[PDB]
C-alpha cells in the first residue's frame, strides 16, 4: 500500500503539521517517501502527490474536481461562496467565474496597464528617497504595491500604502484572519475556550474587511461611474446561462476574495525573484540588460512589458522552486484507480504538492534545486502538468496573467532603476501562510540615477 | 526555567507518549533532562522527579497529597471510588482503607496460603505437562495465576483460566478497558466522532465487567456465606471513625479495583524475576538451592515461604530494575518550593518516576544497571525513599505484602520443580499497560520430576 | 479607591471567569475572595454584584432602583417576549398582566388549584409505590415531572402526562434545550454563531406550536384558569384585554417559570433530610399527625408549618432562582461610599445574602429550619428567594403551596435511604437542581387509593 509517514497514536500524523512550517515539512517528507504518501488525522485521511506522472491523472477533470481542503473550508468565514472559496458544483462559481472571465481577458489588462504604473511608479521613488543607512524591507513594500495595485484596478479604491509606514488597517486584520485560518488548522481543541480570545479577533477582524467592503460599493454608487473596471463588471454582469447578475452578498464575498487572492501570492512572487536576483548576479545581469534595452521611456508601455521576455523566465522560474500558492486539493468524483495502483473509493481526498512536482527530476532533469530561467527558454519542452504554480483546468487562477503583468512590469522598473546588494547575506527563510514568502529578505538598492518623468532622480 | 522535551504547537509535549511504550519513553527524556523536567499536554501540567532528593521531598504528606492523575481519572468510569482511583479527602477511601487495611497485613497472609498454593499447583502441574517441543510463555501464565489467584483468595470466585487457552470473558474485557484509558490520554479532543466506536466499546466492557461483579455479590448476599474473605469484610465490617459499613455501589468498584489492580502488576513482577534468573545463572543457581533446601514438604508452607530469603531480595533487585506500577502521581497542598529553586502553587502536579529513582547513582551506586539481589542483603543502608516500587505514605499499596507472598511463594515453587532454559535467547521488549510486562518472553523448562502434594510429577511417567 | 473586581482578560474584559456550567456558584467563590459588592465586565456590558444585606437592602428601596432584564433574561425575550418575567416595568403589557393576573395567584385562589395540585401529587407516590424492590428514585427527574404536569393543568387544564411517559415530554425537551441556549450566547463575546442559532429556532416553533394548539382550542369553555384571565380580564386602568400575541408569551413564560424552581426546592429538600435525619425524623412526625386523611385537604396543608420551615431553610441555602438584577432610577450612591451613575446596573446574588453572618449568625451553614420559627426575627431584605418589591415573584404561594404538599405526603409514605452516599452535586440551567440524587424508598404501606 501507500507509504505514511511518522505516525503518533491517536492523533496519527497530525502532529508531524503541528509547526509553522507545514508545506516545508510535507516537502521534506516527499523526499523520504517518494511520490505519493497516506497522510491521517483523526476522522480524515489525504493523500499527497508530488510527482509528474500522478499529478497528471488528478488534473484529469472528467476523474476529479476541485476539493476544498480545511484551510479554504475556514476561509469561507469571510469568503463565502467567492471563486476561490466554492465548490465548482455550488451555483455562484459558473455565475460568477461567467461574469468576470471577461475582467481579466487581453483587451482588460490594457485598461489596468497605466494604473499598475501608477502603483509601481510608487515603489521606485520611495526608494529612491532612502537615506543612505537605510535598507529595503522587500516582503513589505511588495505588499504595500501588490494591495494598492489591485485596489485601484479592481475597484478604484486607494489603500495608499506608501503614505504609511505601518500596512493599512484592512490588510493587518486580513493578515491576521489568514493567521487564524493556519492556526485553526493546528487546533485539535477548537471548542477549548483558551482560543476565544483569538475567536473575537478574527470575529473583529472580518467585521473590518467588511466595513471597507461596504465603503468601497459606497464609493461607487456615489462615484458616478466614471470607472470600468470589476467592480463595475460584478455589479452590471449578467451571466449568459442565467440572465441574472450576482446578488449582493455574493458580490460583497468577491471583493474580499479579489483582495486576498489578488496581493499575497503576487507579493511573494516578487520577493523570492529578488531574493533568486541577488543570489545569482549573473543572472541579475542578464535581467537588468534587458529592462534597459527595452524600458526605453519614461514608464513601460502594455507593448513593452510583454516585451521583458526573459523577466517572465525569472519569474517562472521563481515560481519554480517556490510557488506562492503551493498545494491544491482534489477530490475523485467516482471510483477510480490512480497510477495503476491505488485506487481511490469516491470522494477521497488528494493534495498536489507543488513544490515537489516542480523538482520531480524524471521530467526536470537532475538539475532541480539550481535556479536556472533558462529552462523556460523553450516553453514547449516542458511537459504537460510538469509546471502549475497557477492549478489546474477551470478552477485555474483566474488572476495569472494579471500577477504576471504586474510582476514583469514591476521587477522590470526596479532593475531598470536599481542595482541591488545582499548586504546582509541573508539566509532564506519562508514563512507560510497559506502562501509562502520570503521573511526578513532586506537589501540595499544604489540608484542608476535615471529619471521617472521628465522629473530627475535624486540626483539632486 | 525549568528543562522541558520537544515541542509540538498547540499539542505541546502530548505527542511524545502517544507511543505504546511511554514510561520507557519518558525515561529517556529523564536521561537527557536531568532530575525535573516540565511535561505540557493540552490542558495539563506536570513534573516529572527522576532524583531521590527531589522525590523525597514530594513524598513528605505535609507538603504533598496523592493525586489522581490522568490515567486513573479515567479509570474511575469503572472503578469509581474505590481505594485507588479515589482522592485522600474522599469520604470512601478513608472509610475502605480502614474496614480493609487488615485483610492485608502480614498477619492476613496466613489466611490466603493455602488458596495461594492452590492455584500456584496448577501452574506447575500445566508445565510438568507440556511436550517436549513446546515453551512457555512466561506473562501469559503468570496472568492466568496473579488472577485466578486474587479470584480466589477474594473473592472465592474461580475464573479458572488455566482452564482456557485464551483468556476468560470477563479479563478480555478488563484489559480492553485499560487499553482504551490508554488511548484516551493520546488524544487531543475526546468527543471528536473518530472515537465514538472506542466509547461504545469502553460502555460494553464495563457491562461485562459489573455483570460478573453483580452476580459474585448476589450469590454471596443469597449464598449464605461458607468463605470468610475480602467480600466478607466489605459486606460486615464497619468503619471505626463512623460506625458506618461501606455501601453496595463501593463494594462493586472496590471489587474491580482488587481484580485490576492485584494482578497486572504482581504478573510482571514474576516474569521480570524470571527473565533476570535465565539472564543470570548464578542467581539462578542459589535460587534453586534456596528452593531445595527450605521447601522440603510436599507443598510449601507458611513458615517456608518466609525463609525463602534470597528469593525475597530477588524480587526487591526485580521490583528496582523495572517496578511494575513505575509512576504515581502528587500534588502540593499548600506553595510549596522544591530543592530550594522550583516554585510550586497549590494544586501543582508532580510525578514520580520510580524506574528513574531506582538508577539515581547518588543513592545506589554505579552498579545501577547491573542485576545484583545482594545489595538487598542489609537493608539498613538502603537510603530513606531510594527504594519505592509500592508507592508513598498512606496512599502506598494496600497489596504489598500480598504480592509478594504470592510472588516468593510461586518463584520458589517454579525453581524447586523446574529448570529453566533461555533457549531463543530472547532480548527484553517491555509491553506497557499502566503496568510494565516482558512482551515475547518465553523459556523451556526441565522438570526435576518432583511431586507435587503427593501427586507423582507429571513428567516422570 | 476603586470597587474591588476579578481578573481581566483584555478584550473579552471578566467574561472567561464565568466558562463554567457553574456560573453561580462561580461568582459565589468571587464574593467569597472580594467581599460584599465586585464589577464584572464584559464585552458591552458590566454589573456589581451584591452580596450583603447592608447594601441589598438599599438595592431594594423600589423609589432608589427598579428591575434590570440580565443579559440572560435579555435573550429570553425571543421566546418569552413581554411575558412578566421577561417585560420591562414601563412597559405597558407589565403593569397591565400583573393586574390581570395578580388575584388569581392570592392565597385564596390556592384553595381552587389544591384539587388539581392533589392529582399530580398522588401520582408521584403511586410511580414510588409501584416500584420494584431494587429500583430507585432518581430525585429531581421525578420532582419536575411534577412541577411540570401541576403548572400545565392548574394553569391551562393541559396534562402533560409526564408520568405516563418514560422519556420528558416533546414541549420540555424543547424548553431546556431553548434555556441551554440563553445560557451558551451568555459565554460568546459576540452573538459564526447562525449555525446554532436554527436549532434554537425549531425548539422555539415546538413550544409555540403547543401553546397555538392550546389557545386554538380553548376559544372553540369548560375550564376556568390563567388562560381564562388572559382571555376575557380587562385592565382596570385601561379597560382593555392582553392581546393574543402577549398571551402566546405568557403561557411560556408560566410554563417555564412555573416549574423549575419550584423542582429544584422540592429536591433540595429532600436532600437536606436525608442528610440530617433529627429534622427528618421531625418532619415525618408532623406529616404523619396532620395528613389524617389519605386524601390531604387545604386546611391540612396550611397546618403543616415545620415542612414550611424546611422550604424556606432549603431556599436559604440553595435558592432556586439564584440571582435578579436592578437598575439605578437616578443617580444615587450606595451604601454611603458606591456612587452610581442612572442606568447603572446591580445584581442581587441571593446565595451570598442568604450566608450573610452579620444578620444570620455563625451558623450559616448548617441547615437549621427552627431560625424560621420566629420569621418577625428575620431583618428586613436577609432572605429574598422571590425577588424584591412589585418585581417579585408573582408564583411565590403556588410554589410553597405545592412543595409544602408534597413533601408532606412524600414523608407521609415513605422513609427515605441516602444509599448512595450522595455527594451534592448542583447544576445550573438559569436555575439550581442537585445532579443526579437518587435515594430508595421504602413504603410505609399506607394506603392512598382504596384497597
Ligand atoms: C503569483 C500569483 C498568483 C498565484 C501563484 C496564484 C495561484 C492560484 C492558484 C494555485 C489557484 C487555485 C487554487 C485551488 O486550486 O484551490 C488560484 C485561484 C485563484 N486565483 Fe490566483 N494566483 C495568483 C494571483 C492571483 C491574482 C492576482 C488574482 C486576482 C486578481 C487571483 C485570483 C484568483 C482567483 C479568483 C482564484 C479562484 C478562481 C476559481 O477557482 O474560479 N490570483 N490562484
Ligand atoms: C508487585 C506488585 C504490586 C506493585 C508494584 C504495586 C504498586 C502499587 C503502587 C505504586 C501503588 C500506589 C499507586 C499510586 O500512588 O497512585 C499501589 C496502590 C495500590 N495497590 Fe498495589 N502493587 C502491587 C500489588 C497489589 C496487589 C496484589 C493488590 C491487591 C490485591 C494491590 C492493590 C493496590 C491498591 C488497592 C492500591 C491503592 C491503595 C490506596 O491508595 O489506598 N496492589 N500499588
Ligand atoms: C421555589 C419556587 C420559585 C422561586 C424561587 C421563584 C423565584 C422568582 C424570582 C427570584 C423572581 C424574580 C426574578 C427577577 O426579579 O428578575 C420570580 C419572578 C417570577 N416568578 Fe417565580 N419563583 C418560584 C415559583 C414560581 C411559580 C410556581 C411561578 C408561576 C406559577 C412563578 C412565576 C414567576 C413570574 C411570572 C415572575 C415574574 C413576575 C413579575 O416580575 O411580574 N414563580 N420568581
Amino acid at each position: 500500500e501507500m507509504p505514511q509517514p511518522k505516525t503518533f497514536g491517536e492523533l496519527k500524523n497530525l502532529p508531524l503539521l503541528n509547526t509553522d512550517k507545514p508545506v516545508q515539512a510535507l516537502m521534506k517528507i516527499a523526499d523520504e517517501l517518494g511520490e505519493i504518501f497516506k497522510f491521517e488525522a483523526p476522522g480524515r485521511v489525504t493523500r499527497y502527490l508530488s510527482s509528474q506522472r500522478l499529478i497528471k491523472e488528478a488534473c484529469d477533470e472528467s476523474r476529479f474536481d476541485k476539493n476544498l481542503s480545511q484551510a479554504l473550508k475556514f476561509a469561507r468565514d469571510f469568503a463565502g461562496d467567492g471563486l476561490v472559496t466554492s465548490w465548482t458544483h455550488e451555483k455562484n462559481w459558473k455565475k460568477a467565474h461567467n461574469i468576470l472571465l471577461p475582467s481579466f481577458s487581453q483587451q482588460a489588462m490594457k485598461g489596468y496597464h497605466a494604473m499598475m504604473v501608477d502603483i509601481a511608479v510608487q515603489l521606485v521613488q520611495k526608494w529612491e528617497r532612502l537615506n543612505a543607512d537605510e535598507h529595503i524591507e522587500v516582503s513589505e513594500d511588495m505588499t504595500r504595491l501588490t494591495l494598492d495595485t489591485i485596489g485601484l484596478c479592481g475597484f478604484n479604491y486607494r489603500f495608499n500604502s506608501f503614505y504609511r509606514d505601518q500596512p493599512h488597517p484592512f490588510i493587518i486584520s486580513m493578515v491576521r484572519a489568514l493567521d487564524e485560518v493556519m492556526n485553526k488548522l493546528q487546533r485539535a481543541n477548537p471548542d477549548d475556550p483558551a482560543y476565544d480570545e483569538n475567536k473575537r479577533q478574527f470575529q473583529e477582524d472580518i467585521k473590518v474587511m467588511n466595513d471597507l467592503v461596504d465603503k468601497i460599493i459606497a464609493d461607487r454608487k456615489a462615484r458616478g461611474e466614471q470607472s470600468d473596471d470589476l467592480l463595475t463588471q460584478m455589479l452590471n454582469g449578467k451571466d449568459p446561462e442565467t440572465g441574472e447578475p450576482l446578488d449582493d452578498g455574493n458580490i460583497r464575498y468577491q471583493i474580499i476574495t479579489f483582495l486576498f487572492a489578488g496581493h499575497e501570492a503576487t507579493s511573494g512572487l516578487l520577493s523570492f525573484a529578488l531574493y533568486f536576483l541577488v543570489k545569482n548576479p549573473h543572472v541579475l545581469q542578464k535581467v537588468a540588460e534587458e529592462a534597459a534595452r527595452v524600458l526605453v521611456d519614461p514608464v513601460p508601455s502594455y507593448k513593452q512589458v510583454k516585451q521583458l521576455k526573459y523577466v517572465g523566465m525569472v519569474l517562472n522560474e521563481a515560481l519554480r522552486l517556490w510557488p506562492t500558492a503551493p498545494a491544491f486539493s482534489l477530490y475523485a468524483k467516482e471510483d477510480t484507480v490512480l497510477g495503476g495502483e491505488y485506487p481511490l473509493e469516491k470522494g477521497d481526498e488528494v493534495m498536489v504538492l507543488i513544490p515537489q512536482l516542480h523538482r520531480d527530476k524524471t521530467v526536470w532533469g537532475d538539475d532541480v534545486e539550481e535556479f536556472r530561467p533558462e529552462r523556460f527558454e523553450n516553453p514547449s519542452a516542458i511537459p504537460q502538468h510538469a509546471f502549475k504554480p497557477f492549478g489546474n483546468g477551470q478552477r485555474a487562477s483566474i488572476g495569472q496573467q494579471f500577477a504576471l503583468h504586474e510582476a514583469t512590469l514591476v521587477l522590470g522598473m526596479m532593475l531598470k532603476h536599481f542595482d541591488f546588494e545582499d548586504h546582509t547575506n541573508y539566509e532564506l527563510d519562508i514563512k507560510e501562510t497559506l502562501s509562502l514568502k520570503p521573511k526578513g529578505f532586506v537589501v540595499k538598492a544604489k540608484s542608476k540615477k535615471i529619471p521617472l518623468g521628465g522629473i530627475p532622480s535624486p540626483s539632486t
